[PDB]
């Protein structure tokens, strides 16, 4: 390209539990429509199968953010028409629903920071 492309992340939503497999639907459409070029990297919050280990206590919370996925990928009329045809997804996350508002690649990072902490110390 004649100006250098930029990668931008955004935000998708889809039903909890299905997040897993909304997230290979997209290498399927994106395989299929050849979009992989503009998906650089999605992330998965969630895993396709749970652990046996869960809170020590009932009154416990887990800081999980289920129904978000983060994926890095150029805002085009393709890609975004191509996600919405994507099964098991309520829209995208941004400034309205029509048009995902992008974000610092840092704090995508932030995002799945949050994953990875855990309570190590439950007060």
């Amino acid at each position: 390209m004649s100006e250098a492309p930029k990668k931008r992340w955004y935000v998708v939503q889809a039903f909890s539990g299905f997040e897993g497999r909304v997230a290979t639907s997209l290498r399927e459409h994106i395989k299929l429509h050849n979009m992989e070029d503009l998906f650089g990297e999605v992330m998965v919050p969630t895993e396709e199968v749970v652990e046996i280990r869960g809170g020590q206590r009932r009154k416990s919370e887990r800081k999980f953010f289920p129904g978000y996925v983060l994926v890095q990928m150029v805002m085009n009329d393709a890609s975004w028409h191509l996600v919405r045809s994507v099964p098991r997804v309520m829209g995208f996350i941004g400034g309205t629903s029509d048009r995902p508002a992008p974000i610092s690649d840092k704090e995508v990072d932030a995002i799945m920071n949050r994953l990875q902490q855990v309570g190590d110390k439950p007060r």
